[PDB]
RNA sequence: GUUCGCGAAGUAACCCUUCGUGGACAUUUGGUCAAUUUGAAACAAUACAGAGAUGAUCAGCAGUUCCCCUGCAUAAGGAUGAACCGUUUUACAAAGAGAUUUA
């Protein structure tokens, strides 16, 4: 049991997004360079604007999905426990935090 | 202007006066700045509030700050000098079920 370290958590997050990129290519397949300017020193990479848009969309979708999966957790945990005496929400979140200690 | 020469005129008798002409002496101040409104002090007054830890009443001492003010100050005081008192979501996974799809 126990917790998962950050180097093991990062690999599992990297393994998970590779399966999201695998099925994204499978759902697409189901439906149907390097230039180095010598004067400036800058390196320009030419890439597809669709794959850059799909990168920007999927990060926003994962940002909203974790935002909504946490918002429902806020609305559920506020309306679970009311037995022990509280005063405000920061007291409830602290007295619940004492319960996970024991 | 002074002084050292030189030349001419007059008085002289080689000295004085006069005006011509070479030298020498002395040689570069001040402003970062213009004299009332438009290149910048600040108080006071009026209005509106009105002193931290509190259940009430009383001492304070710090800290953080791209706020300082008094003071000789590395002392101390400025309400414990003031401001602080809010807003708060992703380093995120692993297991186990029902609806909607796909081709
Ligand atoms: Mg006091
Ligand atoms: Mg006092
Ligand atoms: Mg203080
Ligand atoms: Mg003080």
């Amino acid at each position: 049991r126990g917790g998962i370290s950050y180097d093991q958590l990062a690999k599992l997050s990297y393994e998970k997004t590779l399966r999201n990129l695998a099925t994204q290519t499978q759902n697409s397949s189901k439906q149907d360079k390097v230039q180095k300017d010598t004067k400036t020193g800058k390196i320009t990479i030419a890439d597809d604007d669709k794959l850059v848009n799909k990168l920007a969309v999927s990060l926003q979708s994962e940002s909203k999905k974790r935002y909504e999966a946490r918002k429902r957790q806020m609305q559920n945990a506020k309306t679970l426990y009311g037995v022990e005496s509280f005063i405000n929400d920061k007291n409830k979140q602290f007295n619940e935090k004492l319960s996970r200690e024991s």
